[PDB]
């Protein structure tokens, strides 16, 4: 190794120490956070070979494998279902398709599952940011039926209610309502899983989605009438779940529809200075995602993958660009950043990808920051990962937590924490990731920066 290599690792693990002390200093700064608009609840079944076989078999084998080859890519019936599933050991492929039909449905719930937890953007930070980070926390819950609520942990985390005419913020488990279970089924199977012939080459899972009410942005009353209320309560708010909008649905609705009550929150958000962090997950719908971009010059931040940040390029920048952005090749990325900046006037983006993240900044002229990363070899678990990065920078930065660079490493410290551990609990319990590595690549990548940006 060369002694500049040995030099930059000792400066980065202080600097790692130092952001970690800052972070824990400013986030019960934080007077509250607004999450919307996606929570739902994901139901994991572990397959059984077994049980599957003889539900195939109860149910017309040969139809079955039927679907496998000339898939529907949607489940109208439990033939349908049994078919994706097996489509997705066969090909090793992660696959969801929604169930639209209320008896399959009702198969679904029967089959049940062997673990529960919360699923959508905003419900996974909920139990983030308020459970783990105990900052206190209001959540948008379009269905809260019992088994819904029940998956928020303890801590500082509301839900909206009204008492009469009067807003009130209460635990979810205190405001259960005759509302629909949203559940996403995820069936999960191991590389060399086989039923009958089919056996799978790669660990993998089918998503069966039983929930239409995430699928339209779907916001409940008392976001619709008390959002200026509970903007009172907040001094940031985080954005997600409108990558799943259509331009057109059945009922004769548009984007646009769900798009103009976005606005009209993000209007109130920026009357009460509210700090706003858009979570620009990948949009299949070109006209919806051009939509969205055209919406970032309200927001104050966005965050973004290598993935996202190429698929914002095919609109905006070109398919050259895209490509190499897709890869994490830094200097188009950065170039892409500030195209991205260009065309909205955001204040913020924050590109995280494996190895480093990016933070572009409006200023006093355009600044950018740079970090490696540390990667846990063996995650525990890689779900909910993006969001914590994107979610914890935003909090810790505009928390007051040591500026920009101390927010992107004290978020490279929480996503490594829940790639060791699984699930966190305590912030404290964060402190173990100083253990992990800094990339080393990343650290001397570094070096090229410094070449090309005196």
């Amino acid at each position: 190794m060369k002694e500049s290599l040995k030099d930059r690792i000792r400066l980065w693990k202080r600097l790692y120490v130092n952001a970690f002390e800052n972070a824990l200093n400013a986030i019960p700064n934080v007077k509250g956070v607004l999450l919307a608009y996606n929570t739902n609840i994901d139901a994991i079944k572990y397959l059984d070979a077994d049980d599957l076989e003889k539900r195939v078999t109860e149910k017309g084998k040969e139809k079955v494998f039927e679907i496998i080859e000339n898939p529907p890519e949607k489940i109208s019936s439990i033939e349908e279902l049994l078919g994706g599933i097996l489509r997705s050991i066969k090909l090793g492929k992660a696959m969801e398709w929604f169930v639209e039909s209320e008896e399959v449905r009702r198969y679904l719930r029967e089959w049940g599952w062997d673990e529960l937890r919360i699923g959508g953007q905003a419900g996974i930070m909920a139990n983030l940011l308020g459970g783990v980070y105990r900052i206190p926390t209001i959540v948008h819950v379009p269905q809260n039926p019992k088994l819904q609520a029940e998956l928020f942990v303890d801590g500082p985390i509301y839900v909206p209610v009204f008492e009469g005419n009067k807003l009130k913020l209460v635990h979810p488990k205190d405001a259960i309502a005759e509302e629909e279970e949203l559940i996403h089924y995820i069936y999960e199977f191991p590389r060399g899983f086989q039923v009958f012939d089919v056996q799978a080459p790669r660990e993998n899972r089918f998503i069966a989605n039983a929930d239409d009410y995430n699928a339209r942005v779907y916001m409940r009353r008392e976001f619709r009438e008390g959002f200026e209320e509970i903007t009172r309560n907040v001094e940031l708010a985080i954005i997600s779940g409108l990558q799943v909008l259509k331009e057109y649905y059945p009922d004769g609705t548009t984007y646009k529809d769900v798009l103009d009550r976005v606005e009209s929150h993000l209007n109130i958000l920026n009357r009460y200075n509210v700090k706003s962090h858009f979570e620009f997950a990948y949009t299949a719908n070109r006209r919806v995602r051009e939509a969205l971009v055209e919406l970032l010059p309200k927001f104050t931040s966005v965050g973004l993958n290598e993935v996202e940040l190429a698929s914002i390029m095919e609109i905006i920048g070109d398919e050259e660009l895209a490509k190499e952005v897709l890869e994490g090749h830094i200097f188009s990325v950065i170039d892409a950043m500030n195209v991205l900046m260009d065309e909205t006037g955001i204040e913020r983006i924050h590109f995280h990808t494996y190895g480093y993240y990016l933070a572009l900044t409006q200023g006093g002229g355009r600044q950018l920051a740079f970090v490696p990363t540390k990667i846990v070899a063996s995650p525990k678990s890689t779900v909910g990962i993006g969001d914590t990065i994107s979610s914890s920078a935003f909090v810790s930065e505009f928390g007051g937590g040591g500026g920009v660079r101390d927010a992107l490493l004290f978020a490279s410290l929480a996503a490594a924490a829940k790639a060791m551990k699984g699930n966190l609990e305590r912030i404290e319990q964060i402190r173990d990731a100083l253990s992990v590595p800094t990339n080393e690549r990343a650290i001397v990548l570094e070096e090229e920066l410094e070449k090309e940006f005196t």
